[PDB]
C-alpha cells in the first residue's frame, strides 16, 4: 500500500 486499505 502501505495507507492501501
Amino acid at each position: 500500500x502501505p495507507g492501501c486499505k
